[PDB]
C-alpha cells in the first residue's frame, strides 16, 4: 500500500539521519576521508528518498486523498530546502570552507527537526 511505501520511505530517511550524525562526528574530528564517503552515501540516500516521496505523492493524487496530497506537497517543499542546504554543504566541503560547512550542517539539522511533526502527520493521513 501507499502506507507501507511510506514506512519504507521513512526508514530511508532514518538511515540518512544515522549517516548524517556519523558524518558530523567525523567532520568535527577532521577525518575528511570519512566525511567524503559519508557525503557520497547521503547523496545516494537523499536521491532515493526524494524519488520514493515523489511516488507516494503521485499515488496519493491518483487516489484522490486530498489531505495526504496537501501534506505531501508541503513536506516535499521542505525536503527540497534540505536538499539545497545539503548540496551547499557538499560544495563547502569541496571548497575547504569549514565555516560554511558548519553553518550548513546546523541549518540542515534544524530544517530536518522542524519537518518531523509533518512527517508523522503524513503517516497518519495516507
Ligand atoms: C533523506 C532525507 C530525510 C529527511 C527527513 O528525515 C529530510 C528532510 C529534509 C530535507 C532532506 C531530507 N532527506
Amino acid at each position: 500500500s501507499v502506507k507501507s511505501e511510506y514506512a519504507e520511505a521513512a526508514a530511508v530517511g532514518q538511515e540518512a539521519v544515522a549517516v548524517f550524525n556519523t558524518m558530523k562526528a567525523a567532520f568535527q574530528n577532521g577525518d575528511k576521508e570519512a566525511v567524503a564517503q559519508y557525503l557520497a552515501r547521503l547523496a545516494s540516500l537523499y536521491t532515493r528518498h526524494e524519488e520514493l516521496l515523489n511516488r507516494i505523492l503521485e499515488k496519493a493524487r491518483r487516489e484522490g486523498n486530498k489531505e495526504a496530497v496537501t501534506l505531501m506537497n508541503e513536506f516535499t517543499a521542505t525536503f527540497q530546502t534540505g536538499k539545497s542546504i545539503f548540496n551547499a554543504m557538499v560544495a563547502a566541503f569541496k571548497n575547504g570552507d569549514d565555516d560554511s560547512f558548519e553553518s550548513y550542517l546546523q541549518a540542515l539539522e534544524k530544517v530536518t527537526a522542524k519537518g518531523e511533526t509533518l512527517a508523522d502527520q503524513i503517516a497518519k493521513a495516507l
